[PDB]
């Protein structure tokens, strides 16, 4: 037998014998993740056991799309698949999927808690924009980027873990919704720069060490948006739905706080000329990402040209060729659970 079983993270992992000393590092609706030592490669890996991938079609579609995209994308800021396996021997008995990834050291939530340092902050944001640009060039518009879905190594290298809605913006989760763009929440449709709002939310959270737009539901979240950024222009209420406009237009009108008041100098490293320069540049970039109307919001390509980020720009990292997803009808075609299962089983078997 090439497999062995170990109970870890209150779950039974049945894995290849090359993977040793499993230790829980994370959990969620998608699955349970362990760190492990891979004796074949002499390196530490992360193993994700997918949680109930065939419980329904949303789980099955998510599992198939995650597996296909993690194989096909090859980029330093997107997590890569090192191995995938199932311990079951037939399609009839097939139930469990294990993804093996390179082990990162922390997620971005943990990193966000550290004291803001402009070299680290700008580098993390640069890498996020690099990964997002690469996903966008393949038609993958994430729409649910959040700090828990982004992992970081001790040397501050950064990888995005998941693909959001991919080449599909309704999201049935069955969650953390504080990073979703106004045009997603309000049901207006989206373009590529929907993901820039989420980066802006993460960036503002790195500076304030508080969630920018927290709240129990989207009603509360929208109130936090307009209180801080101001009631949007009627050119936006016009693009808005004639029904949902009524609630939004009848909210109290807010001027919004200026970005100097939203992100005051008190939040930034002080008392060097370099730090004074960088506070102004960071606030300027925030003011161009945290824009309610996506028609007025900076693009990924222009954010990479912004002076706060562009110090890091290397064409070899930014301008890599787009992945060719030959598997069309992905994120559009629906299938029965049995059909998704066969599709996933073929992908696991390579
Ligand atoms: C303060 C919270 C308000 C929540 C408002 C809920 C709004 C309901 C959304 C329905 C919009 C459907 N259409 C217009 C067809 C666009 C669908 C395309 S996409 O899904 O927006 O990409
Ligand atoms: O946390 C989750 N997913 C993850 N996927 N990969 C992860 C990882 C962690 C550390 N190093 C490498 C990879 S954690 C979830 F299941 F709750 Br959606």
């Amino acid at each position: 037998n090439q497999f062995y079983s170990v109970e870890v993270g209150d779950s039974t992992f049945t894995v290849l014998k090359r993977y040793q000393n499993l230790k829980p590092i994370g959990s969620g609706a998608q699955g349970i993740v362990c760190a492990a030592y891979d004796a074949v490669l002499d390196r530490n890996v992360a193993i994700k056991k997918l949680s109930r991938p065939f419980q329904n079609q949303t789980h099955a579609k998510r599992a198939y799309r995650e597996l296909v995209l993690m194989k096909c994308v090859n980029h330093k800021n997107i997590i890569s698949l090192l191995n995938v396996f199932t311990p079951q021997k037939t399609l009839e008995e097939f139930q469990d999927v294990y993804l093996v990834m390179e082990l990162m050291d922390a997620n971005l939530c943990q990193v966000i808690q550290m004291e803001l340092d402009h070299e680290r902050m700008s580098y993390l944001l640069y890498q996020m924009l690099c990964g997002i640009k690469h996903l966008h060039s393949a038609g993958i518009i994430h729409r649910d980027l959040k700090p828990s879905n982004i992992v970081v190594k001790s040397d501050c290298t950064l990888k995005i873990l998941d693909f959001g809605l991919a080449r599909t913006s309704f999201m049935m989760t069955p969650v953390t919704r504080y990073y979703r763009a106004p045009e997603v929440i309000l049901g207006m449709g989206y373009k590529e720069n929907v993901d820039i709002w989420s980066v802006g939310c993460i960036m503002g959270e790195m500076v304030r060490h508080k969630i920018l737009f927290p709240g129990r539901d989207y009603i509360d979240q929208w109130n936090k948006v307009i209180e801080q950024l101001g009631t949007p222009c009627p050119e936006f209420m016009k693009k808005l739905q004639p029904t949902v406009r009524n609630y939004v237009e009848n909210r109290p009108k807010y001027a919004g706080l200026t970005f100097p008041k939203l992100f005051p100098d008190s939040l930034f490293p002080a008392d060097s000329e370099h730090n004074k320069l960088k506070a102004s540049q960071a606030r300027d970039l925030l003011s161009k990402m945290l824009v309610i109307d996506p028609a007025k919001r900076i693009s990924v390509d222009d954010a990479l040209q912004h002076p706060y980020i562009n110090v890091w720009y290397d064409p070899a990292e930014v301008e890599a060729p787009p992945p060719q997803i030959y598997d069309k009808q992905l994120d559009e075609r629906e299938h029965t659970i049995e059909e998704w299962k066969e599709l996933i089983y073929k992908e696991v078997m390579n």
